[PDB]
């Protein structure tokens, strides 16, 4: 639900900032791992919840596993 997605996304952004994963470092890594999405754009949209649940629910676990991986 939105209530998890918001805080999760925000937290993912904080972790990303802590890693110094700017410009599109996450985007590149995800690029290699999954596919070339989250070029800053889609991350920003995620935190803004500008993907109205449908995608977001699938997006969350990919980012969670990405966080675990931290390539």
């Amino acid at each position: 639900d939105l209530e998890e997605l918001e805080q999760f996304a925000k937290t993912f952004k904080q972790r990303r900032i802590k890693l110094g994963f700017t410009q599109g470092d996450v985007g590149l890594a995800m690029g290699k791992l999954y596919g070339n999405d989250f070029s800053q754009t889609t991350i920003s949209r995620f935190e803004a919840l500008n993907l109205s649940f449908k995608n977001m629910c699938k997006l969350k676990p990919l980012l969670e596993k990405w966080l675990n991986d931290a390539e």
